């Protein structure tokens, strides 16, 4: 097609644009956190970045408290907003590469943020460029608009949109092609311990396991005090890991024994097809004798959360045709000698799922085991209709070039879509590849990239080029 063949004439470009932002570590740390940087130097430098590019191109920007910021592009009353994140979710260990080194194969590009987001971002960015190297004559303006914190707190968009323009359309390239006009509710929150003698088999001093509510924890340790025997529970724990394919270890160090387990790590909209680190260690812990403390926090997880992806073990397992299951992930898990323990649950559900009705039923069940709930953010189901003028504008798109025929549908990823009235979540991917996304190795293909662009390229010209 004439888009494909004028893309293809800028794959150079797009792969070293992508390099270059795919090579800045953006993931978001507190420690670092400032007026400058307020997530930290990561987030704060791939932001900066954009407006490099950009300005090397021609294109003005716009900045917002190094939170956040756009682009400029068109010419018009109307303004296409087109909404990217540029910070990314933090990396694990087995990777075959450096994760913020990106390797560029005959076929794809490997690195985290390849997939999500960064690789579709620019695929956004060069149907602009393109577009505007062909002088045409712009009857709507365009605003990128890129955030740095939307994989953590929304701190990027939740300022932007306090003082910037909101625009008339837009969408986000930041779930699933071909088109995702609808998105689960998104919420997460903590299921905390009470404190509350004689010297048992086992005490749990510490437990770390899993970092973000929105990923499935691939690690997990745990510290524990020895009473007596202990080559009883290395040869145990030795057994239990080949049991349930796991990998890990365990070293006695000073006196104490260090349990080690590594899982599968994939982003929380869906963890029934990952392995929980965290969980699997704690269903460990619950064979043996341990402090009663330890065991009530054992036994909370293998009673709630252990092996129960759709919230069933909650007594949340629901279900709907249109916006699908609820899902519940654990992704943080810790346990101390003075404050201990904690689960940070994201749980996601279809419209018509009663959440308060639901979490506050769990709240009194819970009471008895010395378990209270706090709640996070919680941000409603997202339902744009198939058939606006605007969905149908950018499904032609990618049927023209793909001639997949499927429908649009609605997944539970939690993009910026919502931002937006009539937001919508636009592509990156195609059926045709593997969703890495939140994983190890994450990668994205030249073919996706490339066609993405394409597809994208076409969608904004018939937008706001032609009237
Ligand atoms: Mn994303
Ligand atoms: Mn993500």
């Amino acid at each position: 097609s004439m888009w494909k063949e004028k893309v293809q004439q800028y794959e150079d470009q797009i792969i070293n644009d992508l390099k270059g932002l795919l090579a800045i570590e953006s993931v978001r740390d507190d420690a670092k956190a400032s007026e400058d940087a307020p997530v930290g130097p990561g987030p704060r430098k791939a932001l900066d970045y954009m407006y490099e590019i950009a300005h090397r191109d021609g294109f003005t920007t716009h900045d917002v408290d190094h939170i956040a910021g756009r682009i400029e592009a068109g010419k018009g009353n109307d303004v296409l907003g087109i909404l990217c994140h540029v910070d990314v979710v933090p990396a694990g260990d087995g990777w075959d590469s450096n994760p913020f080194e990106p390797v560029v194969t005959e076929d794809a590009i490997i690195a985290r943020g390849t997939l999500d987001d960064k690789g579709p971002t620019i695929a956004a960015y060069y149907a602009i460029k393109i577009l505007e190297d062909m002088n045409v004559d712009w009857k709507k303006r365009i605003h990128m608009i890129i955030g740095t914190d939307e994989e953590s707190d929304w701190k990027c968009t939740d300022r932007y949109f306090k003082t910037e323009e909101m625009p008339t359309l837009g969408f986000a390239p930041d779930a699933e092609f071909p088109c995702i006009h609808g998105e689960k509710g998104i919420t997460t929150f903590d299921l905390v311990q009470n404190k509350l003698q004689d010297e048992p088999d086992y005490e749990l001093i510490t437990f770390k396991s899993g970092e973000r509510y929105n990923m499935v924890p691939d690690h997990a340790e745990a510290r524990v005090l020895v009473k007596e025997n202990m080559t009883d529970v290395i040869q145990d724990f030795e057994y239990f890991l080949e049991q349930n394919h796991l990998q890990g270890d365990s070293t006695v160090d000073s006196g104490i024994l260090v349990l080690t387990v590594e899982g599968k790590a994939v982003h929380g909209m869906d963890p029934s097809i990952g392995v929980n680190a965290g969980l699997y260690l704690l269903k460990f812990l619950a064979s043996l004798n341990l402090d009663n403390n330890a065991q009530a926090f054992v036994a909370f997880s293998n009673r709630y959360l252990f092996n129960s992806d759709f919230g069933e073990k909650m007594g949340m397992k629901f279900h709907t045709d249109v916006m699908g299951d609820v899902t519940t992930n654990i992704g943080v898990i810790t346990y101390d000698n003075e404050n201990a323990g904690l689960f940070g649950i994201n749980l996601r559900y279809p419209e018509g799922f009663e959440f308060e009705k639901a979490m506050d039923r769990f709240a009194n069940e819970i009471q008895q085991y010395g378990f209270e709930v706090k709640l996070g953010k919680v941000q409603p189901p997202h339902y744009v209709d198939k058939n606006d003028p605007f969905v149908q504008k950018l499904v032609t798109a990618y049927r023209n070039q793909t001639n997949d025929m499927t429908e649009p549908y609605t997944i539970g990823g939690g993009t910026y879509a919502r931002n937006l009235d009539k937001g919508v979540a636009f592509g990156a991917m195609f059926s045709d590849s593997e969703d890495l996304m939140h994983q190890k190795n994450e990668y994205i293909t030249k073919k996706q990239l490339f066609n993405a662009t394409s597809i994208y390229l076409e969608a904004i010209y018939s937008l706001c080029v032609e009237e």
